[PDB]
């Protein structure tokens, strides 16, 4: 029930390109506003590429970007809704993002573990949750997403020995509450990736960021436990940050 003609799509910018595609933001049938992955033939098969959209089928939420359609004839494509204030780290550094109160940020990052929740909820992994990978909505909601390839936002466990699981997703979760609450600074601001890697083996934390109150603070401790069983769940991230101003 996916499947749509090419014919309802017409592309009218390329938002990004890469190694196995590329990314444009477009129209389905003249009226609605869509972002399309196009997977560039013979790079890697159309089963690998559509495993994305399977995933995307099963995945439905309403803090997960929403899969719309798909194309099952070379060139393959993948279509999803469109959010007109692009990526989270983007958006913190217009005008628009820095004028936003602390209340509204706080929001922002629940509705984020909120999703995060949901896909703990089903045995999902990110592996990749940064600022860059959440969408902003028209009217400034936030929605989890993926677009694809970085140490900082990454637990060492998973960096040490490859371990990737949801305990490894509230950890990068504690370095995205840095972003959002310095509205899109780099964390471990200064630092190099060989410095950060350095400082982290040292058992080194993120200082506490400017603005950034202090029981804010103490979360993020709290998802960058050294050992990750420490490290408490989404819901109950979303659970403190939703009544972070009682
Ligand atoms: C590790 C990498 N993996 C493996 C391949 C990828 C993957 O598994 N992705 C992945 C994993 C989990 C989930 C979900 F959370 F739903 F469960 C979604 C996604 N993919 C996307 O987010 C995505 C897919 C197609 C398009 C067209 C866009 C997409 C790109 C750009 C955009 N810009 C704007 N506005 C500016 N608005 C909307 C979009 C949507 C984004």
């Amino acid at each position: 029930e996916w499947e749509v003609p090419r014919e309802t799509l017409k592309l009218v910018e390329r938002l990004g390109a890469g190694q196995f595609g590329e990314v444009w933001m477009g129209y389905y049938n003249g009226h609605t506003k869509v972002a399309v992955k196009s997977l560039k033939q013979g790079s890697m098969s159309p089963d690998a590429f559509l495993a994305e959209a399977n995933l995307m089928k099963q995945l439905q939420h309403q803090r997960l970007v929403r899969l719309y359609a798909v194309v099952t004839q070379e060139p393959i494509y993948i279509i999803t809704e469109y959010m007109e204030n692009g990526s989270l780290v983007d958006f913190l550094k217009t005008p628009s993002g820095i004028k936003l109160t602390i209340n509204k940020l706080l929001d922002m990052a629940a509705q984020i573990a909120e999703g995060m929740a949901f896909i703990e909820e089903r045995n999902y992994i990110h592996r990749d949750l940064r600022a860059a990978n959440i969408l902003v909505s028209d009217t400034l909601s936030c929605k989890i997403a993926d677009f694809g390839l970085p140490i900082k936002w990454t637990a060492p466990e998973a960096i040490n020995y490859g371990t990737f699981t949801i305990k490894s997703d509230v950890w990068s979760f504690g370095i995205l509450l840095t972003e959002i609450v310095t509205h899109g600074r780099i964390p471990y601001p200064g630092m190099t990736n060989p410095e950060v890697i350095q400082n982290l083996e040292r058992g080194y934390r993120m200082v506490r960021p400017d603005n950034c109150p202090e029981e804010l603070y103490q979360l993020m401790r709290l998802c960058w436990k050294e050992r990750p069983e420490d490290r408490p769940t989404f819901d109950y991230l979303r659970s403190v940050l939703e009544d972070f101003f009682t």
